């Protein structure tokens, strides 16, 4: 459809003038980060090795970007809370990072609260750098930092762990028939990391593959050489992007209905994972099928919003659909909304 080529030219056109803003982000990170190492407790602080300072969550806000400081520690033990699959305890090997225990048990809580005081006190001294609370979101993002009243910038700490992926994991990245099964060997030997979530509960951490998913995106091919000349230019990133945009239209439309809170680009993310999966071969992406691909995309999506499964594409036992965490009808909400996009070509796109 001509209509989503449209879509896409405008959001290029919106993303063409951020290579200044980046700029001012990357200033704002490396600042905190030459503070945060001089406290005792985060001396292994930085940036997720991801070849980017940012990223962006909301294709539709090139004002909002989203940084992640990972913490290199000690050799990091996990108890798993409540067979959630995803949310654990963290203990520590053996006896740096000790003014944070609570027993046994790492204290998120305590942590967030050096980290907060920590940037409170360092962006008083900066310039047009204010701090909001944004604490409704259960520990991450752990601070939202403000610029200019025109960006803001989520930060979220993650602890890394170069132990082996825990067992939860071990049935996801189903990616053998699609990327190889080398390459899921080698991407599970990458380290994996934990942000500071709660399930009610006050103390547990999330897993988190924001670096692999990254990695999967930007290599997201059968073909070595997927997008690498004209002759491959597959739609998969572009079908992506068109799914982030239905959704954030959709989430700012009925925004006054709190039947679309609880839906994010991550389970968009995670459905077109599933479809790539389902997909594997570059053929079935090919870019004169824009429309076709896409459609894939949408009725996935909303075949998993009817069953009320989504599972975590690393963790396949955590249903991100599950009645636990969206209810009944707010998936039913979504479900009819975007039934009627596609059965009126999309009108949130003209
Ligand atoms: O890493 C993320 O993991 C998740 C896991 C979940 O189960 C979930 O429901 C949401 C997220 C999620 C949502 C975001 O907006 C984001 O920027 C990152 C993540
Ligand atoms: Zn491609």
């Amino acid at each position: 459809a001509s209509k989503l080529r449209a879509v896409l030219e405008k959001l290029k056109l919106s993303r063409d003038d951020i290579s200044t803003a980046a700029g001012m982000v990357k200033g704002v990170v490396d600042h905190l980060l030459l503070r945060l190492k001089c406290d005792s407790a985060f001396r292994g602080v930085g940036l997720l090795n991801t070849g980017s300072y940012y990223e962006h969550v909301k294709i539709s806000a090139p004002n909002e970007f989203d940084v992640m400081f990972k913490l290199e520690v000690p050799r990091i033990q996990l108890e798993e809370y409540s067979n959630t699959r995803a949310y654990y305890f963290v203990k520590f090997k053996r006896n740096p990072l000790s003014q944070f225990l609570e027993g046994e048990i790492l204290s998120a809580s305590k942590m967030l609260s050096k980290f907060r005081k920590i940037i409170k006190e360092e962006i008083n001294d900066i310039k047009d750098t204010d701090v909001i609370m944004k604490r409704k979101r259960g520990g991450s993002p752990a601070v939202t930092l403000l610029i200019s009243e025109k960006i803001s910038v989520d930060i979220t700490l993650a602890l890394e762990s170069k132990s082996s992926w825990p067992a939860s994991t071990q049935e996801g990245l189903r990616i053998q028939n699609w990327l190889s099964a080398k390459v899921r060997k080698q991407l599970r030997l990458k380290p994996f990391y934990l942000v500071p979530k709660h399930a009610f509960q006050e103390e547990t951490w999330r897993l988190s593959f924001s670096h692999i998913e990254k990695e999967i995106l930007n290599n997201h091919g059968k073909s070595k050489t997927c997008c690498e000349n004209k002759e491959e230019k597959c739609c998969r990133k572009d079908c992506l992007k068109l799914m982030k945009y239905l959704l954030e239209q959709l989430k700012e439309r009925f925004k006054d209905e709190e039947h679309l809170d609880k839906f994010s680009s991550y389970h968009v993310k995670t459905a077109f994972f599933h479809v790539c999966t389902q997909n594997p071969q570059d053929s079935q992406w090919d870019r004169k099928d824009l429309g076709l691909c896409f459609d894939n995309c949408v009725t996935y999506f909303l075949q998993c919003l009817r069953t009320e499964k989504l599972e975590n594409y690393f963790i396949p036992e955590f249903n991100l659909f599950s009645s636990n965490l969206i209810d009944k009808r707010s998936k039913e909400f979504l479900t009819k909304q975007i039934e009627y996009e596609r059965n009126n070509e999309f009108p949130v796109f003209d």
